[PDB]
């Protein structure tokens, strides 16, 4: 665990770290924001933020503008990378697959089975590292964008007792039924689509147990050029209304898929999570 | 004038444009944020933002997080480039000179005198263009960071009656007495140091007329690596005191030279300028 950068922002501190990840079998870099006053005697809750295709930890920390409200609500923020990295990790030219595009699953197909275990990384390895080295409690929530939105809602659904709430921006709610997901699932999981269902939010919500329901918020711009071919938000809503799941999906008129969009409603999400984090 | 990008943010709109600039004799790109409600029948005041070395219009728009408060206060933001651009425009690898480093002056030394007229650009051409194609009024304020901070205070002091207020983040207040200024002024203005004074905030403030005094706010992080070698805020504090100039310079403990610092207090500056812009 090595601190590679540190900067003050909104009374708090933004810091990047690197560490030899066991789940990804490679060096991983993640960013952490500690609100003002966070200490071993005053531990704070945590919001995990998963980014989308081609992103790293820096995109959100630099363009979301989440610090102001996070400092105010006393919420720490951990932003992990989107995949394993390095010349010893497989990769291909496409931006929508392999490095920079882990889809937060545990690849079973070789050669991706070795390092592409972003699921275990985000769900087990990182949280353990965070709670052991930072002034934070075990109370946590999760959110993300696009591929990361898919990750947040999917991970929440699969770990109902470990997250108090979940949200997402422009999420890929039904990977099984979109090019990005089909490609990602085929390469990482194989052609047996029955193994895909365990990583699809729509499939997961449908089989969800009422007692494990948890507060969910989703923001989506109706000017998102990926709205119909990859995102398909209505697919999740339909399932949510079948299960009476506590999901709130809001279309924001005129907004797109960029961080200008994320920054426009990140505060709504922080307030949303704060309610359950505390 | 050609619009090259458009995105919605905080209810308003962020847009980038290019045009054939006369002053710089080259195509120039700038960005504009119109708060929600801005229209021909409802025009709004403008805050010009001057960026520092190596920056363009995007750094501030993407990393400052100024839209929430600007949209709330009804303030339009114009962020021009930092110098002329193009393969036919003089340039060199140095990050502190030539392109991305116009220092907001009108170059007198060839070959720079042809395109390096950022003073003329930001002060005369740009405002005329903005007020001609956008739902903005004539009321304006100006701010900036580092080289842009130098630009903001300098431009305001040189045109006391055309700007209602001025502010800056980590400004180069005394370019004549720092490496960045010496190098830039020597290349752009020549060896005769007497021609540099007209672009130095400390020299300028020293000769300000009482009735032309205007509100000024400067924010400087005390952990800024360029503080003592390039910025020297106290040099300006001294002049301001001798002239009873209404300058308030605050040292922000623990903050650096980055946009993390800027994003931390941009709201304070917006509120600052709002008072005079309305
Ligand atoms: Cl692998
Ligand atoms: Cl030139």
């Amino acid at each position: 665990l090595e601190n590679i950068s540190s900067v003050k922002v909104s009374g708090g501190w933004h810091k990047q770290y690197t560490h030899s990840a066991v789940s990804t079998h490679c060096t991983m870099r993640f960013a952490v924001f500690l609100p003002p006053g966070a200490s071993e005697s005053n531990k704070v809750p945590v919001l995990y933020w998963l980014s989308g295709l081609t992103c790293t930890d820096e995109n959100f920390m630099q363009k979301a503008g989440a610090f102001k409200k996070a400092a105010e609500l006393g919420i720490a923020i951990v932003a992990p990378d989107t995949s394993p990295r390095g010349d010893n990790v497989p990769n291909e030219d496409s931006y929508d697959f392999a490095q920079g595009a882990g889809f937060y699953v545990n690849a079973t197909q070789a050669p991706y089975n070795t390092h592409f275990n972003m699921y275990d990384y985000v769900v087990n390895e990182l949280p353990a590292l965070i709670e052991q080295h930072f002034p934070v409690t075990s109370t946590k929530a999760i959110s993300g964008h696009s591929m990361g939105g898919h990750g947040a809602l999917m991970i929440a659904l699969k770990n109902p007792q470990d997250y108090v709430s979940a949200s997402a921006f422009s999420p890929i709610v039904n990977p099984i039924n979109c090019p990005w997901g089909v490609k990602a699932f085929t390469g990482y999981l194989g052609a047996d689509k029955t193994t895909w269902a365990q990583y699809d939010s729509c499939k997961l919500m449908a089989k969800a147990e009422q007692s494990n329901y948890l507060p969910m918020l989703v923001s989506q711009g109706d000017a998102d050029n990926f709205l119909d071919e990859q995102l398909k938000p209505q697919n999740l809503v339909a399932v949510a209304k079948q299960k009476d799941y506590p999901l709130t999906l809001e279309m924001q008129t005129g907004y797109d898929h960029s961080y200008f969009f994320i920054s426009s409603f990140i505060d709504q999400h922080l307030v949303f999570h704060h309610q359950y984090l505390s």
